[PDB]
């Protein structure tokens, strides 16, 4: 279930008949990401799956968060998962709108997360920005910078380092 | 190590005095993967690692048989693994050069496997297409045809499908 990318308090929702979805019920969410990770019985690609905690369910989609057609809603109860498969893992410009899951510099150190202020204190808390997925310790570039994403390193003698993600034309 | 696209008999030599380098003897490649995908202790983002069943090691490497740095020469008692994470998972264009490790139809069905001849037969063997990598079940798009990465389909009713993968700049 880690090679999802986990957005809290998530579901999705289509207005759109026509982009299908099944729908069934379990034990843990890993029940749920395990079997879209295998796309067993699916009348379509599962690229990402709801587990609505409250009725112990899996909800299972042909799209995720950045497919076009689609918006995100709050839900207390509700857990978003993200196949890695369909998450675009290059880059495209000054990677400005990079959401992937890679947490670390080009040096290997793990990044700190953006709501932390420890080791660093620093101003890009979710808060102020938005829509720029400025969560856990993923790499990112907010301010659509030159080097490309980045964050705070987990390291006190380094502040911050660009990370190692290539450009989509490689 | 099933969230890793393996490579038999085969290794990375770096032509760049630069590029770094980890090793450490181990039981077996499962450990080496572990360490890799949890990118942990690693002075570097890991994008591939390479398994020697002879003197029981592993070599993390900053790179993989894509990057620029590299070539691959044989080995008998070596195995490469490269990390689906650095592997654009995402279509240039018509899709020739895909490479990913999607392995699904557009409508869910598992592929047939390239080197196998039920529940269809082909004449898309890889030594028909070399550089074209027809290994396990990956979809592919080895004459480029418009139609995009394709497969054949494990379910006997369907010879063939495409598959739903993302175009990288649209």
């Amino acid at each position: 279930v880690h090679e999802f990318k986990k957005s809290a308090k998530t579901t999705l929702i289509k207005i759109d008949p026509a982009l299908k979805i099944k729908t069934k019920k379990v034990n843990t969410a890993d029940q749920c990401a395990n079997r879209c990770t295998r796309n067993k019985g699916l009348p379509f690609t599962c690229k990402a799956f709801v587990f609505d905690k409250a009725r112990k369910q899996c909800l299972w989609f042909p799209f995720n968060s950045m497919s076009s057609g689609v918006k995100k809603e709050f839900g207390h109860e509700f857990d978003l998962y993200e196949n890695k498969d369909y998450i675009r893992n290059c880059i495209i410009g000054k990677g400005r709108s990079y959401k992937g899951t890679v947490s670390i510099t080009k040096s290997g150190i793990k990044c700190q997360p953006w709501s932390s202020m420890i080791p660093h204190e620093h101003s890009f808390l979710p808060s102020s920005y938005r829509g720029k997925d400025l969560q856990e310790n993923y790499c990112r570039n907010p301010r659509g910078e030159e080097g490309g994403p980045w964050c705070f390193t987990s390291n006190p003698e380094v502040r911050y380092e660009v990370c190692d993600i290539p450009q989509c034309s490689e």
